[PDB]
RNA sequence: CAUGGGCC
RNA sequence: GGCCC
């Protein structure tokens, strides 16, 4: 987005501090070239003379406008696509009781207990629980008090700046590109959850090819479902983002919601308003306050969703801009916010694309580095979709989601006080699918020491999960 | 025990 | 809690 202005108020949001990711006897053993994120903008790992500041705002390049002729285009591509979506999901998106947005219904989880409130609950030292009855299914004073505000539009917010904690890549983690969250107030998630959220647990439940969402899978079984579908295609390509979330224009942005959260759809009038808000936001970062217009609040409700969903319309928007003809059957995509594979019979040229997509702002480039130009013939066998590879079990001629072993090093090698053991138990379903080898290479640093999943309980696990016939039919 | 949403 | 986005 485009930052109208940086200001410096008096209040002050503490975010500096250090990680709570601790290196594990497996790091002394893999030494891998990532490690926790610079929290700190006096991080001795950052290069001598960085800024960690200056590059957590160094993503917003700028809110792209757009010709009313571009607008068009992309509006129609918005009702088409939306279209396609709401035919199958359905139209019985009516507002989510504050009951159901909290305990949440088939699909759409509950809102999480202890998590950080947003503003201003937080410079008032308070809790999430301290507002709302997580235990029960209702609120309390300043929730009901804004949600009344909300309910005439004249609610008005800000997000609070935190530096996500995670492990990263040296290279990025001196260069102070530490990613970071906007954690934007509970009572907006709420009421968001309570606009679209009965639609959010629709398209959970759907995720496919078809809506081309791949929220709400589960990658150790549907990536059996996945797989044939890309592998049925002549050319398949990985595309990739650069601060695809930071880089939503706000022509896109509000078409889109106009588009995909009408009334005439089953909407509640506010859905498109309690969207549209998330355009211009006004950022506390510590001292200053920074004002944005464009991207998205990488940390609000239906974050992904709303990714996935323009994900989704660019790659039909950039196609029509360069071919014509071109219908939504003309292709096939699946994705996960800025992840995506597209997939077409048709020799498309994505690398006559970019400037398409810069039309919006956004840039991509082909995943594999590599002659850096979309090529042709690739396989599904080839991209990366989820952090995972698309390989065939030779136990049993399935797709099975395949981490590189450099990753699985990166994970298995970093961890919170005391968790570990723990951590290897889910990590463990995670590298069952590098092979026997890999997996007992990747946990020997821990024998003796926890608890390792033998390969073979968590295999036959797997086995029933992909397709719990493929295993019982194995005893005939 | 930094977030929205998966998913386990 | 862990991973993914
Ligand atoms: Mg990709």
């Amino acid at each position: 987005g485009l930052i109208v202005d940086t200001r410096d108020v008096e209040e002050r949001v503490h975010v500096m501090r250090k990680t709570k990711l601790a290196p594990t006897v497996a790091h002394g053993v893999f030494n891998p070239e990532f490690g926790p994120a610079a929290l700190s903008n006096k991080d001795p790992r950052l290069n001598e003379g960085v800024v960690l500041d200056e590059v957590i705002f160094s993503k917003h390049k700028g809110d792209t406008k757009m010709s009313a002729e571009d607008k068009a285009l992309f509006r129609r591509c918005a009702a088409d696509y939306a279209s396609r979506l709401h035919s199958v999901l359905g139209t019985a998106n009516a507002p989510l009781s504050i009951y159901e947005a909290i305990k949440g219904v088939d699909g759409l989880d509950a809102m999480e207990p202890d998590t950080a409130p947003g503003l201003p609950w937080a410079l008032q030292g308070k809790r999430r629980g301290a507002l709302i009855d997580f235990e029960n299914g209702t609120v309390g004073p300043e929730v009901e008090a804004a949600l009344k505000l909300m309910e005439k539009r004249e609610y008005k917010f800000a997000c609070q700046t935190f530096l996500k904690d995670e492990i990263r890549p040296m290279e990025k983690v001196r260069a102070g590109k530490t990613r970071i969250v906007d954690v934007l107030p509970v009572e907006h998630i709420l009421y968001t959850r309570m606009m679209i959220g009965r639609f959010c647990a629709q398209m959970h439940s759907n995720n496919g090819p078809q809506i081309g969402s791949a929220v709400g899978c589960n990658p150790d079984v549907d990536w059996q479902r996945f797989g044939t579908h890309f592998a049925q295609y002549r050319n398949v390509w990985d595309v990739d983002y650069s601060a695809f979330d930071a880089n939503h224009c706000s022509d896109a942005m509000n078409i889109m919601f106009e588009e995909v959260f009408r009334t005439e759809f089953g909407f509640h009038p506010n859905a498109e308003w309690i969207l549209k808000t998330l355009v211009n936001t006004e950022h506390a970062y510590e001292n200053k306050r920074i004002t944005v217009e464009g991207g998205m609040p990488s940390g609000c409700s239906a974050t992904s969703i709303i990714n996935t969903i323009l994900n989704n319309i660019y790659v039909l928007y950039a196609l029509r801009r360069h071919y014509e003809g071109v219908e939504l059957d003309t292709y096939t995509m699946i994705s996960y916010g800025d992840d995506i594979v597209v997939a077409s019979d048709y020799d498309l040229d994505f690398e006559a694309l970019k400037p398409h997509f810069k039309s919006l702002g956004q840039t991509i480039t082909p995943a594999d580095k590599s002659d850096k130009g979309f090529v042709l013939g690739h396989s599904i066998t080839d991209v990366t979709f989820l952090k995972r590879h698309f390989h065939m079990d030779y136990g049993t001629g399935f797709y099975k989601p395949v981490m590189a072993s450099k990753t699985l090093e990166a994970i298995l090698s970093f961890a919170r006080r005391g968790t570990i053991q723990e951590k290897l138990i889910s990590v463990a379903g995670l590298a069952v699918h590098s092979g026997p080898d890999e997996y007992r290479r990747l946990f020997e640093p821990f024998q003796g020491l926890f608890e390792i999943p033998s390969y073979r309980s968590l295999y036959l696990r797997w086995v029933n999960a992909v397709c719990g016939d493929a295993a019982a039919l194995e005893h005939h």
